[PDB]
């Protein structure tokens, strides 16, 4: 029972125009977290999200990603891109403030690494994990 | 000036409206301002040069329900949110009530301790950041 | 390490005791954590080389009722801060519900425009601010 | 009705040690502002507050001051102590934040300018102007 999917990318190619074609080979998460060897996979994470009622962040937590790239969707199309990741920088935290518009969003998380990808994931809100 | 206001007692003129009313803007003697309860809108108009450096128009405006801001360029509207205290607060890098604490620049190390309860479930997310992750990329 | 952790079911451990207790601290997965509601007090270690550049601890701890915290150097209290949601606030350079807008960088003059509207007095304090500003002075 | 006094040092040489043996020469104000011909004098505002229940900030807003001294005392002692002014920067606002630690505390302000020296100060909460 979870708005979490994943796609694993073991070649890296898919760009996030492939990947909104790819919908149906996102696997759901039993929990909100992964861990894999480290490898030259890319990881896609997709958050499906209803219009929200009050200021939310997403957060992930990753230590070591060198590449982490974020990805917001609304209907069909790229609203918002940040590309950040490990690439002098002491937080290996990231937040994503979620806009509240009335609207459904999609969000898209890829991350890379050469080290072993990790990394565990929420949805906050003031209140604290969105759920309480 | 450069610092201007106008009344609408109607509360009813827009964005667009006030565009083609830029100089009923009265210059304001200070950058602030207290009016007595009514159902009135007040709009601010600030006009800037070209920057150079980062910086924000800070507001502070506690009981404003609706505030709505615009920023202009060439006469068209390139930004805009919505925001008041009857809405949703604006989106913002981190929670607004999260808690920061300065580390010295000094050239020792440093340990730090937090001690934290409460009688709900125990919940923190907290890290080290620096000036960028504190104010966001642009 | 470096992020520690250490639970204190008793709530009753003071700075002075978790001093002395220093290897008790469990080691983090992440830089968060959650537990049901309890009485328990948890304690954070942050173990940090010196700095060459402002940082700060972020720390987002909703529901948390009493947030304490605490800098140490040499095996001294340097400062200290009590906070929590039942406590007030910290000090601020600004009021954190403050509302911030970003102005561009882009060789362009700009124009701001701000509606605001209450049923209460109408308030507002405000001005353009840089970095250095909405940080305060370390 | 107001804790809200001033002191005119046309002489500019007290300093915040001289200006604490000199209480009963700050006068009252009947109004939060005040305005100056232009001229060398130093101009002392003190601000006597009670030990505070709630987050607040000493707001003062002056146009062109060349150097602002911002000086908080308990109980007889300085505990902070920031100098600024217009001495590159926008902004001509100044906030201070109040400390809330069941003390009283008085707030000496020196005001000095090559140009008509004036000045608006209030003190603010959360919800506005201290007194509703």
């Amino acid at each position: 029972n979870q708005n979490w999917r994943l796609l694993r990318d073991e070649s890296a190619q898919l760009r996030i125009a492939d990947v909104l074609q790819r919908k149906e080979q996102f696997r759901p998460l039993a929990k909100r977290s992964f861990i894999f060897p480290a490898s030259p996979q890319a990881v896609w994470l997709q958050v499906q999200l209803p219009a929200q009622k009050v200021p939310s962040w997403l957060w992930i937590f990753a230590p070591r990603v060198q590449y982490l790239d974020y990805y917001l969707v609304q209907d069909g199309q790229l609203v918002r891109d940040q590309h950040t990741g490990e690439s002098p920088l002491p937080s290996r935290s990231y937040l994503f403030s979620l806009p509240v518009d009335g609207k459904p969003m999609t969000l898209y998380v890829r991350m890379t690494s050469n080290h072993p990808l990790m990394a565990w994931f929420d949805q906050i809100d003031e209140a604290g994990l969105v759920g309480l």
